[PDB]
């Protein structure tokens, strides 16, 4: 059982009889005079808790209402009366006409303490009767009155009236009048409110309960189903992108989860295509292509970063590039800085072929302080050294910074950056079949070793195929077998000098299927 | 001049001459027939362009309009011909009369299809004629219909009606109707869309155009003057504080911005307070409310730290304790991570005596690195520390974390904090006259000086008076004249070992007024 309180005005009328219908159930129809009374019996029968406040002015009640002679004002009251008799609560308040904004600044008054003043769980504004004048200025301030009462009674509310002038005529004066729902329209700039928000600055709050509240009401009727809806998955993603964007995290689950969003979307559109109504689908198909929009605009794609997720590469260096700018649109700048830092040490790793511990922090460190593109490299990471560490330090000691010449450094990095990645444009590397340290026997040695994927195994091994820097060492046959019909020189010679990186691998193949690249191993002494 | 649009319907009826006046110019007085031509013909006085658009229904006007034997049909059709002579453009639009949600959807895509090609600069939507139905679903939806165009068009839009029901009668059936104009209730939601963007977040857009709005319609009535209006200035101080706080800054900035913020806040409500009207007054005052509370709240107050910018003392501490706790209420973690750091060096700065260099980086990093509360802040300290590099390096090398832990660790760390802040509750500091540096005379030294301002001053120079740790070396008298003068022992002798502090002031005082604590002097060797 809910609580419910129907607010209407009352104003002079003939106050037909009028067969009431919800437009999404016509088979209740309720036969009376006033418009709250029909929803009121329409919620209680719901078994609901419901109580209708009419506002009536000085001119209308003691000049129409309580006019004896006059058959209309009299049919009203009866039925005004016998409202008490359906279990329905019935109370009236005096307001002016609203002649002048004083006025009506008066009637916004006495609305907003009647809901402050309502316990109950639902209200519906029946802007079936009184003024023209009061329905329009009440229809405007409704959505006023949701935005004050959000963080004041968390109460429900409806608009609601009787569309008698598009009613069905059935007999002479009698009309069937459907109760036209208009609620949609409440939470229908809500939706460009979770655009700007997202658009401007990445939040996903008004995004995530949009996307609930869609997901329910295509939930309404059951024409369209999940495993492709899955609106409550996209508002999940979005939640852990922002959780990932606004807590700095690797690329890798950043370009998952844009992939993830991007699949998402689309599948989801697809799926929403196809369901033919009962309310407005217009707007919200607009609202999902302008989400689309948004997302391919702002978030750089890139199906095939997720298998490299091991190493350092140049692909990761531009999604990043991409990242930062997106960083720096949404006015987070510290964010900005501190992926800009690890971007750059992922460049010089790049740059200095010690792209093998991507996952190890000492060799960070070690190469972030220890033929002229090196000398320009320099220069960049000269300059963004020049202002770090006021972003870094907080701006103690004198030496903070404002938006503008930070915006200045970080447009600096950008074109330097961007440079670089487009000038941008190989030992000898033995080929093993197992997890190994053969130094030679003279040697008095520190070898690192990372687990791979399939992906850059491949990749690095036709590096060494076609640089001529390749030691093929392969003993025996049918790995030579499954290389051909996995991968599209069997010298069988035992050698690791201090320096020389290798492959390896270790175990018909649907089988095995059920390792295929791993262990890359280099001897740093 | 500027190019106008006016969307009216047009529905049956009786269509009587009514004298139209905008409220705001009761002189001007149009007596027309529809409120439309009298909104275009005060427009074109104005010296505009304006065109007027009637969404018609096949039901209306092949059945009302071209009815040749209905009086007020051809009163109607005479009005809309001869509007062309006053030079305006009229034009009708076909629309089905709304049965359902799929015409009133088609509605919708019609009334936006004509904001989009309008190529002027206003629209106003003219509620007056046409059905109840469609004046009620246009006021709901012009909200959404305006936070769809901010993107499309810039197009500035009214929402206007001749309010006939309140009008003066005059003669027989001829009224003296205000035009009123309800377009302040448009961005009257706008206002709370504001308050939930800086109370979960700190955005400040929303809040920047809303208070220069505000300044706007309080100058339109010239009663309310400047000098405590300063809207402007509060928009100002607003963006200053979000480029202060998203971009991280010293606590001096900070608690300067925020008294600031309470000083204008304060200022410009008590100056609002006096204006009486011609608009919505209440709403705004309860939007200056909320946002007083709401800046009283999560905006933590210390009206005099800006007179110790120069060290580190635990007023600083305590309230960047309170920032910190906002940036993470705000979401803003990166930020709140660096800041806890510098909050982390104050103390042990306050814990081991230290703070003179509160503006000098290399003491800071050389304590960053090198009896129980001392173990206490270790504990802290190793605490912190185990966490930090998480969200300071980006998470590469597999050492990210979400926010649950974040917030573990953050919460952490507050509790520690707060713990050994109420746990909180002197060598021999000699007192001389100039700046010196006089070292016995067998000594082979190092020294730091450090500007201060005076009521620094008079804080450690007590704290030497009653702790019987000062050496006082005054050598004359004025001095002592000055000190009772202003401030509220003689003894003349000449020396400074390494490690002794002391304090220097340097040159009727009236004109000195037209400098008197700094210099404050330590040998570190």
């Amino acid at each position: 059982m809910k609580k419910i309180l129907i607010v209407s005005f009352l104003g002079k009328g003939r106050y037909y009889e009028t067969f009431y219908y919800s437009i999404e159930h016509s088979e209740k129809m309720v036969k009376k005079r006033l418009s709250p009374l029909a929803n009121a019996i329409l919620e209680k029968e719901n078994g609901n808790d419901v109580e209708i406040i009419f506002f009536v002015t000085n001119e209308v009640k003691n000049e129409f209402l309580y006019d004896e002679n006059n058959e209309y004002a009299k049919n009203i009251l009866n039925e005004l009366n016998e409202i008490k008799n359906y279990g329905i609560k019935v109370s009236y308040r005096d307001i002016p006409k609203g002649k002048n904004y004083e006025e009506l600044e008066i009637i916004m008054e006495e609305i907003e303490k009647l809901l402050l003043d309502f316990k109950g769980n639902k209200v519906i504004f029946d802007l079936t009767h009184g003024l023209r004048h009061m329905a329009i200025f009440t229809s405007s301030t409704v959505f006023y009155f949701k935005n004050l009462m959000e963080k004041a009674n968390k109460l429900e509310m409806k608009i609601v009236y009787g569309a008698y002038e598009i009613g069905e005529e059935i007999e002479k004066n009698l009309k069937k009048v459907p109760i036209l729902d208009i609620t949609q329209t409440l939470e229908l700039s809500d939706l460009t409110i979770a655009l700007e928000e997202f658009e401007r600055y990445g939040i996903t709050e008004r995004m995530i309960i949009v996307l609930k509240n869609i997901q329910k009401i295509v939930a309404k009727n059951k024409l369209c189903n999940l495993n492709e809806l899955k609106f409550s998955s996209l508002s999940r993603e979005l939640k852990l992108f922002e959780e990932l964007l606004k807590i700095p995290s690797p690329p890798e689950k950043i370009a998952n989860s844009i992939y993830k969003i991007n699949d998402i979307l689309e599948s989801s559109i697809r799926e929403f295509k196809l369901c033919s109504n009962l309310f407005f689908i217009k707007p919200i198909q607009k609202f999902l292509v302008d989400f689309q929009k948004i997302v391919l605009e702002k978030l750089p794609l890139d199906k095939k970063i997720n298998k490299y997720s091991n190493i350092a590469t140049l692909e990761k260096v531009e999604f990043m590039k991409n990242i930062i700018k997106l960083l720096i649109n949404w006015k987070m700048y510290s964010e900005a800085v501190i992926h800009l830092r690890e971007l750059l040490i992922d460049i010089k790793l790049i740059e200095n072929g010690k792209y093998f511990y991507y996952n190890n922090k000492d060799f960070r460190e070690k190469y972030w302080m220890y033929k002229e593109l090196p000398k320009k490299i320099e220069e960049l990471l000269k300059n963004v050294k020049g202002w770090r560490n006021s972003v870094a330090h907080g701006g103690r000691a004198n030496t903070s910074i404002n938006q503008k010449t930070l915006e200045e450094n970080l447009e600096n990095a950008l074109s330097m950056i961007d440079e670089i990645l487009l000038s941008m444009k190989s030992k000898k590397i033995y080929l093993l079949n197992s997890t190994i340290m053969p130094i030679p026997k003279d040697n008095q040695g520190k070898f690192y070793i990372l687990k791979l994927t399939k992906n850059e195994f491949k990749v690095i091994l036709e590096n060494a195929i076609k640089d001529d820097v390749l030691d093929s060492a392969i003993g025996h046959e049918s790995v030579i077998e499954f290389i051909k019909d996995k991968f599209e020189p069997l010298k069988r010679k035992e050698y690791f000098e201090k320096g020389e990186s290798a492959l390896v691998i270790k175990l018909e193949m649907d089988f095995m299927e059920e390792l295929i690249g791993y262990y890359y191993i280099y001897r740093e002494g």
